[PDB]
RNA sequence: GGGCCCGUGGUCUAGUUGGUCAUGACGCCGCCCUUACGAGGCGGAGGUCCGGGGUUCAAGUCCCCGCGGGCCCACCA
RNA sequence: GGGCCCGUGGUCUAGUUGACGCCGCCCUUACGAGGCGGAGGUCCGGGGUUCAAGUCCCCGCGGGCCCACCA
């Protein structure tokens, strides 16, 4: 009983609004780790500070006599004075370090019920990396096996973590046994040696891999990872949560957090931060303080860059810009741009969920910046368009393009040094401008169902409404110059394009509504056509095949197929 | 009447120390332009933030009324209740915008004494860009005479404004007649336009062309630049000083400002900040609110991060990866990536002032990272000690290396995807090591200073102290593996290169001390060997070249015989 | 369906003639500046403003109707 | 000439219950980097404290930062 939608995309990664036990949160989204015992900063404050969620270790409770009863006493919430949602670990990242760890999968399953959590985490076996092959797999199996057992035994929102040390072929195997398994979320584990070994390309052949073989609605959040320096890289491999004692582990040992990487104090002249902390301090007169008071103070500005970085990623996703956030952040130290590298040789699972319009310019900065999702695909994409209709224009990022593209993302939408000049149509073309719109954003067919058509001009010279006799077809929308369908236009096409060719196929309860023109919800989609990508021009049709709708896409169409909340198109006109 | 050292420094950039008039501030610094009339945020406070200086319009005030008296009354400070250092402009750039402005250049370089300020800037003329040819000789000619007419009528310390248009040509020469003229510091003006347009790449041609003729020693302000965009690039092109009304301008417009770009308020989600407003607000809630207190929020914000990336630079200059924040900064938008893969073209220009070692190690981080120069001067630099020595290692950023050299930076002090294994040696040839980072960080022929001597080895099995019979020539600093000498190295060295190979010569009156070991003064310094780059290790001689001691330079070569403030070398041993 | 915005390639506005509002937008030719790309600078000429209807001596510009586009809230049936 | 630090490759430590060197197995395209177990050298040089010292203070020989003098 976990719910969760995706608000907002780009990359591989989202916002999205996630609910349990009525307390909303958003994601991305981190998750301090803390240790009732010795509580740096205390839930009280994190609260008042922005975190709206956070994890403390279950087992570390279960050992303490003490908290073992303040526990089972006024639950945790009253117990850390937190109001929000609150969530354990097993104990097993205890059983990595120590090894050795004393209760029972169940027991401590049972143990989390009675204390009143919001979210917890079944005992889990975290191999390290490059670990012997059995002890992988064998390992795994234990893991998968206390993993059924606490898929029955279980009342409360679980942690289904994925293992498998460095092996990706067990890692995407336990990714499918546990996504097929009803649990509300996978965090994928077993990868803080990776991390504090900065071996970035590592884990994402990891988050990789897994993100693969998981099921695209259940939330992905990497264990033990809470340093700025991997966000922007990790929420766009369509990772959405994060926890870390790294604020306060790191300020202990007097590190400073920076999301270009780590600053220790006392190397520190000025403060790269305009915080509450670094704005009333200085390094001088803080590493003049004691302990209590520096560590304090610095866990404290690691929690503002964690938060900040967090808003600062959101924002791209909103705008459209994660990939030049990433390029930017994989500058930061050469392993990661290494891995970032390595992200950017994945296309096939990064294209899928690459929406495929976005608000803001594509922009040229790296090499790199060549070999994003939305390149690659246009490349392709208009390959046939340019031999068709040809009339070939330079172009700074894909050298040639037909003009009857040249107005339309993310052709027109980019800027590369070197500036690309559009080419606006002529009566005569105004059409094939269309005809080719058409063909690129539909696929090769489209162009047919537009074959005689009249295309109106603005004011400016570009190509807007496109209508036959007297009904429009449809539009070529201002922002990214592709084709937002109008009914008549949706029909047209349904009959040229064969099925399943960009439809949505709502179950009968829906195929009412849809009619009126009003949304379609994930939950309500019977299938969809594969290589439908998000914002996406789409035809809604009914089990039969019969027109209902026509709207916006929100969702790969793998991803309509399997969503229960959300929803799934936006619906322009309905057909009645 | 103006003092400017070079505190500390990286790329062709430096952080220095400025005096006026008795107050001192620290460069990189950026000056708020600030319109009397209507403060959106008084100095008072300004101060109160961070803000040991800044400026306003002298020529806005000599025609109000009301300011030209409240003016010659409490001068200006007062006026403003601003107790740190005033700086004015001429009102040049209202003739570029408006054209017609009435006033003498004397008229007003003299309003300028009488309203007692700090520093002051006559009357230029910032001709456009891409402007006709005529119009820029012509129009520079007139600045230049202005400029003599201003240089024996002064009696404050004064801008000498470099103008020239888009014309190279013109730039390098405004920039010799100036430097050889009586003032105090140099702007590089009439590029506002440019900067508006997001022409980065012109920006940079054009700046460089001007650091090139300018003198070292001067202050270098870039007139009109204000945006964290820039800095980082900026600075590092050896640019020490700017000023802009972009804050409260921008937040006029209702704009945001972040290190990589613009953002428009009624485009924002969230807040990737955190400073005071971003802290206490939204992107929701603020855009709630009117004008009136919008616009001031904002500019506020918009301090916060221009303070915040000054700092950012400064720290980055003070652990040597000034290079590294431009190669992240350069992502920030395409056609700054332009100009930073122009910057690093001109390599002689950057390899003179290029630190011969660093305290941070070189990252591979970009394929710009390769073009850095640091790195095109090792791998020439390392050519020969390959082909003598030989025994060659691979290494992931100069490919091939010979062993020998594998400790020393920036060899062994770099980072990049796959990973560098260096190479200890072994007593045998403990020597070698010498010999090569001799012959590497001194010049062909260093070795023979050493053909006979011992090499101890560290309980770690890194070369360390150098001696012979009972002396020791030098020691290889643990750090950066290269060699610090010991006087009878020093001298044993001094013997075997000839004049003027690495060699500080010093006039009479400081010829006493140098023998002692006390530190030397760039004002009596006769002439250095040219190829002198900051942090080498230098033998000082007098007149006659006698050796004086050894030390560590502080500055290239052709830069001590120009610096009149501030240390030349920090001597470590006096023959004497 | 409920609210607001719009008639639109993108990029972007930094040495504040007091803040602010104008001084159209597009397209057409020439000189400059450019390695030509680019991006600017200067001057000429005078066409068009998605459709329909009013208002005014004057309408891209001011309401009004239509055909369109974006954001937000609501419907998870 | 003072005050502080150190005896040193770089990088780096994010689901909070001494060092370098030597051989083998695992994980790695070999690189990388790790994971496991065997082995047990030397620890700038001299003098001490100790049953025991790289480890603790003393002197030597060295590296680093800050502050002072622009003569
Ligand atoms: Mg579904
Ligand atoms: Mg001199
Ligand atoms: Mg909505
Ligand atoms: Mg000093
Ligand atoms: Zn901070
Ligand atoms: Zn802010």
């Amino acid at each position: 009983m976990l719910k969760f939608e995706i608000k907002a995309r780009d990359g591989a990664g989202r916002i999205g609004k996630l609910e349990v036990n009525g307390k909303k949160i958003e994601t991305p989204a981190i998750m301090p780790v803390v240790n009732p015992k010795q509580m740096v900063v205390e839930p009280k404050e994190l609260e008042k500070m922005g975190f709206e969620i956070i994890i403390t270790n279950s087992y570390i409770i279960y050992k303490d006599e003490e908290l073992r009863r303040k526990a089972l006493e006024l639950g945790i919430h009253r117990m850390l004075d937190y109001n929000g949602i609150i969530e354990v670990d097993s104990g097993s990242f205890q059983l990595m370090k120590y090894g050795s760890i004393e209760v029972s999968n169940r027991e401590i399953i049972e143990f989390q019920h009675r204390i009143g959590v919001d979210i917890g985490t079944f005992l889990d076996i975290p191999t390290p990396p490059d670990a012997p092959r059995e002890q992988a797999v064998k390992e795994l199996e234990i893991t998968l096996s206390r993993a059924r057992e606490a898929e029955e035994i279980k009342e409360i929102p679980m942690n289904a973590t994925i293992q498998g040390s460095t092996y990706t072929d067990l890692r995407r195997y336990a990714a499918r046994r546990l996504s097929s398994m009803n649990f509300e979320i996978h965090p994928i584990g077993g990868v803080v040696p990776l991390l504090e070994s900065y071996r970035f390309r590592d884990v994402v052949d990891i988050v990789i891999s897994s993100k693969m073989a998981l099921r695209p609605d259940r939330p992905v959040h990497l264990f033990g990872a809470g340093h700025p320096i991997v966000f922007a890289l990790a929420v766009a491999m369509g990772v959405d949560l994060f926890d870390s004692a790294s604020y306060a582990l790191y300020a202990k040992d007097d590190r400073y957090m920076t999301p270009e990487g780590t600053k220790r104090l006392d190397e520190l002249d000025y403060f790269p931060c305009s915080c509450p902390v670094c704005s009333k301090y200085t390094p001088q007169e803080l590493r003049e303080m004691p302990k209590e008071e520096r560590t304090r103070l610095l866990a404290l500005h690691n929690l503002w860059v964690i938060k900040e970085e967090i808003k600062r990623v959101k924002q791209a996703i909103k705008e459209g810009e994660l990939w030049r956030l990433v390029d930017e952040r994989a500058r930061s130290h050469p392993k990661l741009y290494s891995a970032y590298k390595r992200l950017l040789e994945h296309y096939t699972f990064l294209e899928e969920f690459e929406p495929i319009t976005k608000k803001s310019a594509l922009f040229k900065i790296s090499n790199e910046s060549l070999r994003w999702p939305v390149v690659r695909r246009a490349k392709e994409r208009a390959k046939s368009i340019n031999e068709r209709f040809g009339e070939l224009v330079e172009h700074p990022i894909f050298g040639r393009v037909s003009r009857y593209l040249s107005l339309t993302y993310p052709f027109a939408q980019s800027e590369a040094e070197d500036d690309f000049k559009i080419e606006k149509p002529t009566k005569e073309d105004a059409i094939k401008y269309v005809m080719a719109i058409a063909e690129y954003q539909f696929g090769e067919g489209a162009s047919r169902a537009f074959d005689d058509a009249k295309v109106e001009l603005s004011k400016t010279g570009m190509p807007r409404q496109v209508k036959v006799n007297g009904k429009r077809l449809a539009t070529v929308r201002a922002d990214d110059g592709l084709l937002t369908l109008g009914i008549e236009g949706a029909k047209r096409l349904h009959r040229v394009l064969p099925y399943p060719r960009m439809r949505v196929v709502v179950n009968k309860e829906a195929e009412p509504f849809a009619r009126k023109g009003k949304d379609v919800f994930a939950k309500f989609v019977i299938f969809a056509d594969p290589g439908i990508r998000p914002y996406d021009e789409v035809l809604v049709v009914n089990e039969n095949d019969e027109l209902l709708a026509t709207g916006q896409a929100l969702l790969s169409g793998r991803e309509m197929i399997v969503f229960q909340y959300g929803r799934a198109v936006k619906v322009r006109k309905g057909v009645e």
